[PDB]
C-alpha cells in the first residue's frame, strides 16, 4: 500500500505514503493506463451545496494541521463558522491566509510542473473585490509589472472572484497573458503563432486592429461577472521581450527571432476547498526548451528547424543526417544565451531537472511523496541525459489543484 | 468504453476497441498511475493445471479466428484435443504453426517496442527438442548467423523447451547474446560496460579468462533442464562489429569506439496460451539512439559525453552552454553514419518513429487498437521533433506476450 519509486541512475529509492491522501481520480484503471492522454475528463472542470462542506472540512483540516493548530478551538470554530455559512449561503469565503495557502498548494500539487522547488515563494494577489473588466485589466497590469521585476522574474498569481451560480463567471479568454498573434495567409501558410490563429480571429471579430506582423502581442479579452468580454492592450513598456541571438553564429541575429520574458497562464481553474476560481492568471519564468523546442520547432507552431538548418549549411536531404537534431541544440543555446545576457530570468533543462529531483527528495521526507507526471516532467529534448528520465514517478491528483476548463467561447451565452 | 486517442500535431483521432480484449493488469488504479515504473509486478513472471485450459482455449480461439476457421471442426477437435492432454499431462504442446503465431503476436503485443511495423516478418526457430547446454550453444550460434546475414539483419527468435515443473528450466543467463564485459578497477572506476560488472564476475567465477579490455565480447552462460550453466565463446567471426567514425571529425576515429550489430535479448520470458518459455532469445536491428544515447551517454554506462565535448572544444564550465546536448547529436550522427557505410542495418529515430505512427494507423484499422507505452516509445533525445511525442497512446497488456523474469542466479538451487 506504501509504494516505492526507484531512480535507475543513482539507485536511490523513496517511499510514497502521500498517495494515500489522494482524492481525485486519474483516468487509468487496473486494465488500462492513460498516462499519455493530454486532457482526460478528470483533469478538466458545477458543484452543489451538499458536497461543499466535506471539501471545506478536508481543506480546513489541512490548513490548521499545517500551522500546527489542528483540532483546537481556533480550528473547531472556523469549522463551525464555515459550516453555518454553507447552510446560510450555499457557499463560503476563504480567509486571506487560507487563500495564500490554497494557492501555494495548488502549485505544489501540480504533477506536470518541473518548477515546484519554488512552490512556497509565490506572491498571491487577492482580486476578489473586482467587479468590472476594466478592474481586471488593472489587476492584470499590476501582476505583469510585479512578476516581471525588470527581468528579475518573481512568481505570482492573481485570483478573481470565485464562481457562484456558473452563469456569472470571471474569465480571461487569452490562454496566456502575453502571446503572439496568429495570421493565416490567403494562400494557406501562417505568420506569427499558428496556435493562436483562432484566438486572433476572435479579437479581430471584437474590434482589434491587427498590425499583421509576426510577433504582435495580443490584446487581453477580459470577461467579468458573466458579461461579454472587452479588449485591452497591455502597455507595451510592461511587455518585456528578448531578441534572440547566438554566441557564435552572427547570422543568427538576422533570423529575426524574439520571445517574451513572462510565461503567465490564464485559462486554467484554481480549486480550493471546493470553491472554483475560473480566472486565476499565474506566472513564473521559462525553462529554455519551452521556447527553443516547442515554441520554435513544433511543426504546428513557429517551425524554424529548416531555416536554421539552411544557414548552418546542413545535409538536409536525408533523415539520418540528424540535421533536425543538430539545429535544435543551437536554437536552445541561443535562447539561453540571449535571456542571460539581458538579465531576464531563465533556467536550462539540466538545472531545472536537477532541482526537481532535489525537490522530490525534500517532498518524500517532509511530506511522504510528490505526485509527478513523467510524461510532462522529462524535457522535450535530450531526455535521458537529464536525471528525471531515470527517476520513477507516481502520478496522483491532490487538492488544492489547478485544472483545465473549456474555452469560454464554446459555453458563453452571448447577447 | 470505446476510447479515443488523439494526435496533437496532425489532429488525427483513432478509436480503440482492442483494449476490451485485454486480460492482464497494468499496475495503475483509478487513483494512481504507475506508467513510469520500469518493472511493475504485472510485467514480471508459476502456474497450475486448473488455470491452463481457459488460457489454452482463449489462445486457440485467437489462432483459429485468425486463419478464418473459427468454431469449426478443426477448431473444436483441437479444443478437445488440448483439453484431453491438459487432463492427461497437466500441460500441453503447441503445434509448430501455433508456436509461430504465438511468437509473432507476443512481439506484436509488446507495447514498449517501437519496431513492431515488422512484427509479421519474424523467423521462428523451434528448439524445443534441445536437451543440453551444448545443444543450446549450437542453436544460439545458428540464430546469430541467420539473424546477422552479413549485415542485412533479419529478425528471428529461438524457442527452447517450455517450463514444466519449474526446477527444470532452460535459461540464458546473459541479458543479451552479445554484450561487452564490465571490469571494475582497483581504484574504483570501470572499463567496458558498467552494466555487466556483476555478470562479468559470474563468468570469471565460473572459469572465464577475461582479456580485461574495453569491448570484450562476453561468453554465453547456458543452463539446460535446470542443470548448472556452462560457458561457451561465440565464434568471433559470427560477432559482427562496427567501428564508429564521424563523417566530419577525423579525431572521432581515435576515440576508439565500436559496437556490435545484433541486438538480441535473451533474459525475457515468452508466454503463449498459458505456457511459459523461460529461454527465448530474440533479435532485431538497432535504432541508433539505443547505442548513441543510452549505451554511450548514460551516466552509469559508457559515459563518453565529456571526452567527446573535450575534442569538440566546448564550453564545459556551465550547464547552460548545452555542451552535453551538442556532443550528444554528433555521437548519434556518427553511429548512424558508421553502420550505414558498413551496410549493417540500422534505423534512425525519425524513421523508426514515423514507421510506428504508420504501424499504429494499420493496427487501429485492421485490429481496433495498438497497445503502446509512450514512456518507452518516445526516443531518449529530440523527443518532440519526432511524431510519437505528440501521439496519445493507450497502454494495456495483451497475450501472447514477452515478460520480464528474475535473474537465474537469485533463484537457481545450485549443487
Ligand atoms: C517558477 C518558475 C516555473 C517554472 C520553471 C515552471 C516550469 C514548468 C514547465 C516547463 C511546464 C510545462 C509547460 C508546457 O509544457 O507547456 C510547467 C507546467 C505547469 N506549471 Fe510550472 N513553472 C513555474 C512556475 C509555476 C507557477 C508559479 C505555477 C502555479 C501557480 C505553475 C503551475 C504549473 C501548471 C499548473 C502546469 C501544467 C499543468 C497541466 O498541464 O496540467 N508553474 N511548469
Ligand atoms: C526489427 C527491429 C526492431 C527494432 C528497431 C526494435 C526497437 C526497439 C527499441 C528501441 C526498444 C527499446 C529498447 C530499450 O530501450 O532498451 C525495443 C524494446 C522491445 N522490443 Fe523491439 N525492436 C525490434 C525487434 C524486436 C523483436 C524481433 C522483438 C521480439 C521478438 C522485439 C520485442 C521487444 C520487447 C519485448 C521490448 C521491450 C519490452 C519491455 O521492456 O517490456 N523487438 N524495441
Ligand atoms: C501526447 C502527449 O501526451 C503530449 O504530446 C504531451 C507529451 N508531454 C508533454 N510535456 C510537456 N511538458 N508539455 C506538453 O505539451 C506535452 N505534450
Ligand atoms: C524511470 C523510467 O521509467 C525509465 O528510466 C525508463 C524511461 N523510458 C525508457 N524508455 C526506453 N525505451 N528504455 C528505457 O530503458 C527507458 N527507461
Ligand atoms: C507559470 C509557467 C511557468 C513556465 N515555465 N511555463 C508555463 C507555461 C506554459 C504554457 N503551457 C500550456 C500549459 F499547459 F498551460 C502550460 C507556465
Ligand atoms: C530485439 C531488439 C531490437 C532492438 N532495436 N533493441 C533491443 C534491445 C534492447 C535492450 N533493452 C533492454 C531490454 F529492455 F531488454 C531491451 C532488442
Ligand atoms: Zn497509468
Amino acid at each position: 500500500r506504501f509504494l516505492k519509486v526507484k531512480n535507475w541512475e543513482t539507485d536511490v529509492v523513496l517511499t510514497d505514503t502521500l498517495h494515500l491522501k489522494s482524492t481525485l481520480e486519474t483516468g487509468c484503471t487496473e486494465h488500462i493506463c492513460m498516462g499519455s492522454i493530454m486532457l482526460p475528463s478528470q483533469h478538466t472542470r458545477v458543484a452543489t451545496k451538499d458536497q461543499l462542506f466535506p471539501l471545506a472540512k478536508e481543506f480546513l483540516d489541512q490548513y490548521y494541521s499545517s500551522i500546527k493548530r489542528f483540532g483546537s478551538k481556533a480550528h473547531m470554530d472556523r469549522l463551525e463558522e464555515v459550516n453555518k455559512e454553507i447552510e446560510s449561503t450555499s457557499t463560503y469565503q476563504l480567509k486571506d491566509t487560507e487563500l495564500i495557502y490554497g494557492a501555494k498548494h495548488a502549485w505544489r500539487n501540480a504533477s506536470r510542473c518541473v518548477g515546484r522547488i519554488q512552490w512556497s515563494k509565490l506572491q498571491v494577489f487577492d482580486a476578489r473585490d473586482c467587479t468590472t473588466a476594466h478592474g481586471m485589466f488593472n489587476y492584470i497590469c499590476n501582476h505583469v509589472k510585479y512578476a516581471t521585476n525588470k527581468g528579475n522574474l518573481r512568481s505570482a498569481i492573481t485570483i478573481f472572484p470565485q464562481r457562484t451560480d456558473g452563469k456569472h463567471d470571471f474569465r480571461v479568454w487569452n490562454s496566456q497573458l502575453i502571446r503572439y498573434a496568429g495570421y493565416k495567409q490567403p494562400d494557406g501558410s501562417t505568420l506569427g503563432d499558428p496556435a493562436n490563429v483562432q484566438f486572433t480571429e476572435i479579437c479581430i471579430q471584437q474590434g482589434w486592429k491587427a498590425p499583421r506582423g509576426r510577433f504582435d502581442v495580443l490584446p487581453l479579452l477580459l470577461q467579468a461577472n458573466g458579461n461579454d468580454p472587452e479588449l485591452f492592450q497591455i502597455p507595451p513598456e510592461l511587455v518585456l521581450e528578448v531578441p534572440i541571438r547566438h554566441p557564435k553564429f552572427d547570422w543568427f541575429k538576422d533570423l529575426g527571432l524574439k520571445w517574451y520574458g513572462l510565461p503567465a497562464v490564464s485559462n486554467m481553474l484554481l480549486e480550493i476547498g471546493g470553491l472554483e476560481f475560473s480566472a486565476c492568471p499565474f506566472s513564473g519564468w521559462y525553462m529554455g526548451t519551452e521556447i527553443g523546442v516547442r515554441d520554435y520547432c513544433d511543426n504546428s507552431r513557429y517551425n524554424i528547424l529548416e531555416e536554421v538548418a539552411k544557414k548552418m549549411d546542413l545535409d538536409m536531404r536525408k533523415t539520418s543526417s540528424l540535421w533536425k537534431d543538430q539545429a535544435l541544440v543551437e536554437i536552445n543555446i541561443a535562447v539561453l544565451y540571449s535571456f542571460q545576457s539581458d538579465k531576464v530570468t531563465i533556467v536550462d533543462h539540466h538545472s531545472a531537472t536537477e532541482s526537481f529531483i532535489k525537490h522530490m527528495e525534500n517532498e518524500y521526507r517532509c511530506r511522504g511523496g510528490c505526485p509527478a507526471d513523467w510524461v510532462w516532467i522529462v524535457p522535450p529534448m535530450s531526455g535521458s541525459i537529464t536525471p528525471v528520465f531515470h527517476q520513477e514517478m507516481l502520478n496522483y491528483r491532490l487538492t488544492p489543484s489547478f485544472e483545465y476548463q473549456p474555452d469560454p467561447w464554446n459555453t458563453h451565452v452571448w447577447k
